[PDB]
């Protein structure tokens, strides 16, 4: 099965999922030279207030963080988007070490991790359905630097040791993912895919430009997480990144100047 390891990483994905080495694939390095500002895009809406958190997984390639999308509790409009879109799900990619982890590069840099706050188009009825169209999804991608501790994420951070190994659940309700985001949602966008198998091109991408400060404590507690399931030999959940992929044809925009 595919993973991060020297034998399952993303140079080995294309050989079980083609679409890997497709015209439109994520993450990229932004160049913030040559993206366009477009005055057309409106700025972002942001709405969750409402969110419903449900239940904390690992999944064996990161952790994520589950939400009621039965409704429209906590969604994603305007920027590029047309339509309403419901936040599914969050996760992060991180590294073994600070100067690595994101999947998106700014100028070539690299930051500690990435978090995704995962959301569908309402208009196609479910996840499923979803992923297997072009507007399908539209993921919020938000960098994270080591310095100052985020108290947004500490709720995270201190349930991590009931769900250290893949298949291992728990209960996580009443969480705010506003505590997550930094103040400035100015942000660059562009038409992408997973970043995982199986590499759907159904991604509107939309990354802000301003990272947020986590601890090394808080980063270090991700690092003690398992790739690996309970009573299996011991992998540490490091580096479960993608690397940067060709731009190709297309042209990244940003929401400001
Ligand atoms: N009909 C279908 N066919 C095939 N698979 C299906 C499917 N229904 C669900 N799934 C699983 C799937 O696709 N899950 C995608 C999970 C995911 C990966 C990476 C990112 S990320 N890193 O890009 O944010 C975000 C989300
Ligand atoms: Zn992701």
């Amino acid at each position: 099965h595919w993973g991060y390891g020297k034998h399952n990483g993303p140079e080995h994905w294309h050989k079980d999922f083609p679409i890997a080495k497709g015209e439109r694939q994520s993450p990229v390095d932004i160049d913030t030279h040559t993206a366009k500002y477009d005055p057309s895009l409106k700025p972002l809406s942001v709405s969750y207030d409402q969110a419903t958190s449900l239940r904390i997984l690992n999944n064996g390639h990161a952790f994520n963080v589950e939400f009621d999308d039965s409704q429209d509790k906590a969604v994603l409009k305007g920027g590029p988007l047309d339509g309403t879109y419901r936040l599914i799900q969050f996760h992060f990619h991180w590294g073994s070490l600070d100067g690595q982890g994101s999947e998106h590069t700014v100028d070539k840099k690299k930051y500690a991790a990435e978090l995704h706050l995962v959301h569908w188009n309402t208009k196609y009825g479910d996840f499923g359905k979803a992923v297997q169209q072009p507007d399908g999804l539209a993921v919020l991608g938000i960098f994270l630097k080591v310095g100052s501790a985020k108290p947004g994420l500490q709720k995270v951070v201190d349930v991590l040791d009931s769900i250290k190994t893949k298949g291992k659940s728990a209960d996580f309700t009443n969480f705010d993912p506003r505590g997550l985001l930094p103040e400035s949602l100015d942000y660059w966008t562009y038409p992408g895919s997973l970043t995982t198998p199986p590499l759907l091109e159904c991604v509107t991408w939309i990354v802000l430009k301003e990272p947020i400060s986590v601890s090394s404590e808080q980063v270090l507690k991700f690092r003690k997480l398992n790739f690996n399931g309970e009573g299996e030999p011991e992998e540490l959940m490091v580096d479960n990144w993608r690397p940067a992929q060709p731009l190709k044809n297309r042209q990244i925009k940003a929401s400001f100047k």
